[PDB]
């Protein structure tokens, strides 16, 4: 199991413009498009991205292409994050995967915020980590994905993604 694999599992694939669990526009696997209101603002972002007339609509092709930019740009900006390269320098292969799925959902700012955490994290304190970041925010508005990822820091295995 990878990173793709395990954010496809995660957030799904949809070739037409849909709206995400907070409303905003997206397409593809996670891409998101706009947090603005405007189906219309969402379609013009659309065909920026892909850089043809859209009309809301994208091939599977269109749709990877974004993801594989999309994966790229989280760890990069990981790597460029002083609060986040060393606790991702510090984690094993598994966990990296995890983290780099909170960026890709939450974006780096989002999971700076979790100073506490990653405290514990890069401190190895699985099972206290793993309590602490089930009081976020986070937690509660998708419980099932954020008990995958927390339980991918809590074990460094595949577990809960073996499943599905």
């Amino acid at each position: 199991m990878n990173i793709f694999e395990m954010l496809r599992i995660d957030e799904g694939l949809r070739l037409k413009i849909y709206k995400d669990t907070e409303g905003y526009y997206t397409i593809g696997i996670g891409h998101l498009l706009t947090k603005s209101p405007s189906l219309n603002a969402a379609k013009s972002e659309l065909d920026k991205a892909i850089g043809r007339n859209c009309n809301g609509v994208i091939t599977k092709d269109e749709a990877e292409k974004l993801f594989n930019q999309d994966v790229d740009a989280a760890v990069r900006g990981i790597l460029r994050n002083a609060k986040l390269k060393p606790v991702y320098d510090s984690l094993d292969a598994v966990r990296r995967c995890a983290l780099i799925n909170m960026v890709f959902q939450m974006g780096e700012t989002g999971v700076a915020g979790f100073t506490n955490s990653l405290e514990m994290l890069q401190q190895k304190r699985w099972d206290e980590a793993a309590v602490n970041l089930a009081k976020s925010r986070w937690y509660n508005q998708t419980p099932n994905r954020a008990k995958r990822v927390i339980t991918t820091f809590r074990t460094g295995t595949w577990d809960a993604y073996k499943n599905l």
